[PDB]
């Protein structure tokens, strides 16, 4: 089973709390955040299969809203991270991501699986979606990798 677009998906990092490794889920509802309205959908344009290097939205499904970089960096004690949040406009690169492989097992222009351990860049910025801590996503020099599961 291959990643597409329109299929709802959760989005989903490791994050190491009490010295102890769990899943955390992508939400929003105007900032993002994590738990664990955190379904998602990849699309193309404002079910085609997602190749690696693609550019995409990542529209949230409660609300309607896309998953942008922002200029500023409030929610983060890295200077160097942007902000992440939903935007209701998408003309501009701030709402798009670019999907890469974790591995080298994997290359650019190959199909995505789901089960792939994914690293997603913003367009306008050229950072990670990041997992930081609380735990928050920015946009950073640093890579997070992400997975993506059905909902």
């Amino acid at each position: 089973q291959f990643l597409r677009t329109d299929d709802e998906v959760v989005l989903q990092c490791t994050a190491t709390i009490h010295k102890e490794q769990q899943k955390l889920c992508l939400a929003a509802e105007r900032l993002c955040f994590l738990e664990s309205v955190e379904k998602w959908k990849f699309m193309m344009k404002t079910h085609r299969t997602l190749l690696y290097g693609h550019a995409i939205l990542l529209r949230h499904s409660y609300s309607g809203m896309y998953l942008c970089c922002l200029s500023t960096s409030r929610s983060s004690t890295d200077k160097l991270a942007f902000d992440v949040g939903l935007q209701e406009d998408t003309t501009g690169e701030a709402c798009w991501w670019t999907i890469h492989p974790a591995s080298k097992q994997r290359s650019e222009g190959e199909k995505v699986r789901v089960g792939d351990d994914l690293i997603l860049v913003s367009v306008s910025s050229e950072r990670y979606l990041h997992l930081s801590y609380s735990w928050h996503v920015d946009a950073a020099f640093q890579q997070t990798l992400w997975s993506v599961a059905p909902i």
